[PDB]
RNA sequence: GGGGUAUCGCCAAGCGGUAAGGCACCGGAUUCUGAUUCCGGCAUUCCGAGGUUCGAAUCCUCGUACCCCAGCCA
């Protein structure tokens, strides 16, 4: 339960409503991010819990900013998250003829007029945060004049910016939004839904409330920056002949540490090619998190955990990581893979190889076991072997022995370095029957795997606050390593995450993994202290 | 100027009856993943200062910090 649900409950109780109807109204001007998922879980989540409906409306009132590629990705992400919308996908465009008629009503009611104030002039007349604005010299045109002018506008008789339809409210209002807000503006641009049928388009504030009313929304849930806007929202509905009046409620938006959360900034990363694309695994986008290896479930849990309030907030990366770790820890089958390989040949080994038993999950034997090949020539992580120090160091020491995961106990006795001093191979000896722990991969039965290690996209906790957020990008956000994995991963498919032993959770796809060279994204490493 | 928010490192319950929970952090027990699990600990005070009441994070007063609004964007 949260404050929004309490209002809903109170309404149901008081009999103000008998059903709940919400909506998720994104603008198709970019892809969705973890922030939009908060909105998605709030709106769709509420609807299904109260046995109600929730629409997926595309607020497409600004053609020049929107694109068809975006509507498709938004639809994909919502479905991927596991939510279904009521009826067909709605579009603000669907109400264009309707909005137009309503504007005409306002005009006949003397509550809207066509303004000739240039785009610069309108601001000059608008006033400031401390000084009231002033009435336009065109504000008193007759109803007939405005009617003609609006049609002139619609008919495309005016050039872009040469005129606009504004609401006649109060230029001396403390709410800057109520100072004769523009209802319509001229844009001779093709619309992705209505083609070139329109040259004038409705503004967000005029559109949004009427869209909600027509769809019969009971609770329009948006973020805090629209609190001022509610005044206009209510003004519009209170001044037109519309049978319902949905109520707007605002909750604080999500902010994630080390990443930016605005389509504007995210779009810049894509446009400047600083990331592969919107779906890049470093991106805080849904598709990006998806390609990164995050489960829709883990994301819904995150939204559940972060809550819904009116307090500004910035969630730490550790919270999101905990969610995906919880899920994957419980479901992802374990395996063997080496990021920094160094050959470790057991000189004590006779033959070509054998096959050992390994649980698909150590704490869950019901998940089964597999048969992984063992040999005299294996691969191990360079971070596992050390000729020196600390009693705490549980891994392979130059004078000690270490248990190989689900296998025998080796014991390094001789190492082989090179000209720069780098070790090429570690000669060891295995115990006949012995079945610190370390993972490994048989050199003979080894699958050439490309491993991509991701990290925080930005060097600072609040990159959005940087003067040039781009200059603070982490150069090590992506570190492509080449390693070896057990032959099992040969049959690994994109979509499933395997937990590489002692390294983290990984998954195929990467948008690069082929048949010869499989690419694996590190969804997230394991907890290490 | 108007609109909002102040509770642990980060989130968040709380709605006159005596500070939940999560993430995180500090200990101890297990583990063939330094993982998992696992028991034990972690705000005598809620932005500050007065006031009210038997009792206040909750009510009252004055202050303070931060966030949003001057697109023909959403
Ligand atoms: N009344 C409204 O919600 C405005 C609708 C507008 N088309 C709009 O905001 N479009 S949008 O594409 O920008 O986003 C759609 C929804 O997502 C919410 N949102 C956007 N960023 C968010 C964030 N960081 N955290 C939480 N919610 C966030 C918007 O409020 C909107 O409901």
């Amino acid at each position: 339960t949260n404050f929004i649900r309490q209002i809903i409950d109170e309404d149901l109780a008081s009999g103000k409503h008998t059903t709940v109807h919400t909506r998720f109204p994104p603008e198709p001007n970019g892809y969705l991010h973890i922030g939009h998922a908060k909105s998605i879980c709030l709106n769709f989540g509420i609807a299904q819990d109260y046995k109600g409906q929730c629409n997926l409306r595309f607020d497409d009132t600004n053609p020049v900013k929107e694109d068809i590629e975006y509507v498709e990705s938004i639809k994909n992400d919502v479905e991927w998250l596991g939510f279904h919308w009521s009826g067909n996908v709605r579009y603000s465009s669907d109400y264009f003829d309707q909005l137009h008629a309503y504007a005409i009503e306002l005009i006949n009611k003397g509550l809207a007029y066509v303004d000739e104030l240039t785009p610069e002039q309108i601001r000059e007349y608008r006033g400031t945060l401390t000084q009231p604005g002033k009435n336009s010299p065109y504000r008193d045109r007759s109803v007939e004049e405005n009617l003609a002018l609006f049609e002139k506008m619609r008919a495309g008789g005016f050039e872009e910016g040469k005129a606009c339809l504004r609401a006649k409210i109060d230029m001396a209002s403390p709410f800057i939004v109520m100072r004769d807000p523009v209802l319509y503006r001229i844009k001779f641009a093709e619309h992705h839904q209505t083609g070139n049928k329109w040259c004038i388009y409705p503004m967000y504030d005029f559109t949004h409330c009427i869209s909600d009313a027509l769809e019969g929304i009971t609770h329009s849930l948006c973020t805090l920056e629209f609190q001022d806007n509610r005044r206009l929202y209510d003004w519009v509905l209170d001044n037109i002949t519309i049978p319902v009046h949905p109520r707007q409620y605002e909750f604080s938006r999500l902010n994630l540490e080390y990443t930016v959360m605005s389509k504007r900034k995210l779009n810049l990363l894509v446009t400047d090619k600083h990331v592969e694309g919107w779906d890049d695994p470093r991106m805080p986008t849904i598709s990006g998190l998806r390609r990164r290896g995050y489960t829709a479930a883990s994301i819904r849990e995150f939204c559940k955990r972060i809550g819904v309030t009116k307090q500004d907030n910035t969630i730490e990366m550790a919270s999101l990581e905990s969610c995906i770790r919880e899920d994957l820890n419980e479901n992802a089958p374990r395996a063997m893979a080496v990021i920094d390989p160094v050959k470790l040949v057991i000189e004590n080994y006779q033959g070509e190889g054998e096959m050992v038993t390994m649980p698909n999950h150590p704490n869950k034997p019901e998940m089964g076991s597999r048969q992984v090949p063992f040999s005299g020539e294996i691969w191990i992580d360079r971070a596992d072997f050390r000729e020196e120090a600390n009693k705490q160091y549980k891994r392979l020491v130059l004078g000690k022995e270490v248990r190989l995961r689900n296998a025998y106990v080796i014991k390094a006795e001789r190492v082989e370095k090179d000209a720069e001093g780098n070790i090429t191979t570690i000669f060891c000896t295995y115990d006949a029957d012995t079945l610190g722990v370390i993972h490994w991969v048989s050199a003979a039965h080894a699958l050439p795997v490309e491993i991509r290690l991701y990290d925080r996209l930005f060097s600072v906790p609040n990159p959005g606050a940087a003067d040039d957020f781009l200059s603070v990008i982490n150069p090590e956000s992506l570190v492509i390593k080449q390693g070896f994995a057990e032959p099992s991963l040969k049959d690994a498919v994109a979509g499933k995450a395997f937990q590489f032993e002692r390294e983290g959770y990984f998954c195929l796809d990467s948008r690069h993994s082929t048949a010869e060279k499989p690419v694996f994204n590190r969804t997230v490493g394991l907890r290490d202290t």
